[PDB]
C-alpha cells in the first residue's frame, strides 16, 4: 500500500517533535526512505514512506488519516 507524508503532516506526531524542523533535523538520525518530486511546488519536495516511520509515528499518522481530502468523500 502507498502511503508516503510530508514534513508538515509530521510536525503534529507524538514521537515526532510538534515542528518539520526537528523532525527533518531528525530525519538525518535515520534517513526514512524519503521520495524527492520537484514538480509539486518548485524546489526539490521532500516525503516520508509511512511503511519507514518507526511505529509510535506511524500508529498516530493512520490515526489523523481519518477523512483526509476528496476521493473517498462518499464516506466509503
Amino acid at each position: 500500500m502507498e502511503l508516503w507524508v510530508s514534513p508538515k503532516e509530521l510536525a503534529n506526531l507524538p514521537g515526532l517533535p510538534k515542528t518539520s524542523a526537528g523532525v527533518i533535523y531528525v530525519a538525518k538520525k535515520q534517513g526514512w526512505q524519503n521520495r524527492t518530486r520537484a514538480g509539486v511546488k518548485g524546489g526539490k519536495a521532500i516525503e516520508y514512506n509511512a511503511n519507514s516511520l518507526p511505529v509510535e509515528a506511524k500508529a498516530a499518522l493512520l490515526l489523523r488519516q481519518g477523512e483526509i481530502e476528496t476521493s473517498l468523500g462518499y464516506f466509503e
